[PDB]
């Protein structure tokens, strides 16, 4: 229980902490421009969004982020 | 400000990373993270070996953000 509780809230902590426009949602740019900071290339940022953006409508929601760990429980 | 937002903003997201709370990305916490988000196995490791410059199987916060710090 509390350790589940304990990993949602982490993931919750590096979803916030990744949108940095505050939308509730990780747009592509905001995404890419982070992975862009910590030198990873397009190609690959790219590859990790568009596997996150489950419906593919270009903003990643808490429900797709966390769409694994959501389902596992 | 801008930039200090950005640091802690870094900081935030290497914390929360950091799990095992030993003040690194050590491979296997990072891999796991990645396989919970669902992420293919093949573009997680190639984000790790990208940010684990020194290749000593965990990832330091100078590292994690090497880009941004040498940008300053
Ligand atoms: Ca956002
Ligand atoms: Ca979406
Ligand atoms: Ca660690
Ligand atoms: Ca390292």
């Amino acid at each position: 229980a509390d350790g589940d509780g304990e990993e949602l809230a982490r993931l919750r902590s590096v979803f916030a902490a990744c949108d940095a426009n505050r939308s509730g949602r990780l747009e592509r740019e905001e995404f890419r421009a982070l992975c862009t900071e910590l030198r990873v290339r397009p190609a690959d940022a790219e590859a990790v969004f568009q596997r996150l953006d489950a419906d593919r409508d270009g903003a990643i929601t808490f429900q797709e982020f966390a769409r694994g760990f959501l389902g596992s429980l």
